[PDB]
């Protein structure tokens, strides 16, 4: 007997955002994007045993990289056998230097969260007993287990927002804010709540692929085995959106290029500032809660507002961004907070800009 497919309860943008974040079309574009061979891994086939198997292959690459093993080229062989690479059918190349490890394994991660998104669609059993099934984008929305709310132009936040964007983002083809959303992933709730005594809190910019905000929104920002990065194996933030826009991989749709930043509050509590990259770090030192790899320039702290959030008081800078002298030697050009702990941060906001 067929089943009823209930109205849809979302509204446009909404529905245009969980469309946009499922896309089997946006998924496999990312995939081409980062050279994989989409023909001989489908995304109904993409399976945690594969990646799994792709993690071991670079793991076996990176102790090579560190007496008589296999080559260079014999074990990025396996690992191309592993996670099919398409380089207009010439040879994919040799993973011989750090930045490709590092680099291949930040696409297994996104290619990870992919899979993420692909498990989380599976049909229930409940699914197929029921006899009215909500709209598909209902389904897809609550999968998420993530409420988000549509602001509008008069939500308290929603001028410090758009001013956040505005002032640190670039002065030259700033993004163009289209809707935000509030974000309240339950259970992120408890283990933040852990960190109600750590004070300095600061509202900062995350950027990401398209394909990775299903994750996030189901499971949060999180730090995995494989990550890194110029400050080590924590989860990155950057205070000005410039920086985080960076890491946007948005999509043509229509004339336009859609995509997806988010907001998180960060209980930074005793920062440790370096001036100097350093992959190698997996925590701040001892007695202090994060680290910030200084930029040459800041947002000019004398403009930062604050915002209540869960009766906490929450930083948000406003100015644009000023030289810092005292960094103005820094190998990074622009800030990055770090955390090395996924529950000093809490979603609160995401922006569909274009
Ligand atoms: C590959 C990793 N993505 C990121 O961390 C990407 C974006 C990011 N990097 C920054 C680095 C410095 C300052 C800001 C940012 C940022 O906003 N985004 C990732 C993707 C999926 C699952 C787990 N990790």
């Amino acid at each position: 007997s067929m089943k009823r497919v209930q109205p849809c309860s979302l509204d446009p943008a909404t529905q245009k955002l969980i469309t946009n974040i499922f896309s089997k079309e946006m998924f496999k574009n990312t995939m081409a994007l980062m050279d994989l061979d989409v023909k001989k891994m489908p995304l109904g086939k993409l399976s945690k045993q594969q990646i799994a198997r792709g993690f071991e292959a670079l793991e076996a690459l990176e102790e090579a990289l560190k007496d008589g093993g296999q080559s260079l080229e014999e074990l990025s062989s396996h690992f191309y056998t592993v996670i099919p690479h398409n380089f207009g059918h010439s040879q994919p190349p040799p993973i011989n230097s750090p930045e490709l490890l590092q680099a291949k394994k930040d696409m297994l991660l996104v290619l990870a969260d992919i899979e993420l998104a692909q498990a989380l669609q599976a049909v229930s059993e409940q699914e197929k007993t029921v006899e009215e099934v909500p709209h598909p984008l209902d389904r897809d929305y609550q999968l998420l287990k993530c409420q988000l709310q549509l602001l509008d132009s008069g939500a308290p936040e929603y001028k410090v927002i758009q001013t956040y964007l505005e002032q640190t983002g670039s002065n030259h083809r700033c993004p163009t804010l289209q809707h935000i959303w509030k974000v309240n992933q339950e259970g992120e709730e408890d283990r933040f709540q852990a960190h109600s005594k750590l004070g300095n809190r600061k509202l900062l910019w995350h950027g990401t692929n398209m394909a990775v905000v299903a994750a996030i929104l189901t499971s949060g920002l999180r730090i995995m085995p494989h990550s890194g990065g110029r400050v080590g194996k924590g989860i990155y933030f950057a205070s000005e959106n410039s920086k985080s826009a960076g890491y946007v991989i948005g999509m043509k749709c229509g004339a336009h290029h859609v995509g997806y930043m988010f907001l998180g509050e960060v209980a930074l509590g005793r920062e440790h500032h370096i001036n100097t990259d350093n992959p190698s770090l997996k925590s701040p030192p001892p007695g202090f809660d994060s680290v910030i790899a200084r930029g040459h320039t800041e947002p000019d702290p004398t403009q930062d507002t604050e915002l209540e959030l869960d009766g906490q008081q929450v930083v948000v800078p406003q100015g644009q961004p000023v030289p810092c002298p005292e960094f103005s030697s820094s190998t990074f050009s622009q800030s990055e907070y770090l955390i090395y702990q996924e529950s000093q941060c809490r979603l609160r906001y995401l922006l569909e800009v274009h």
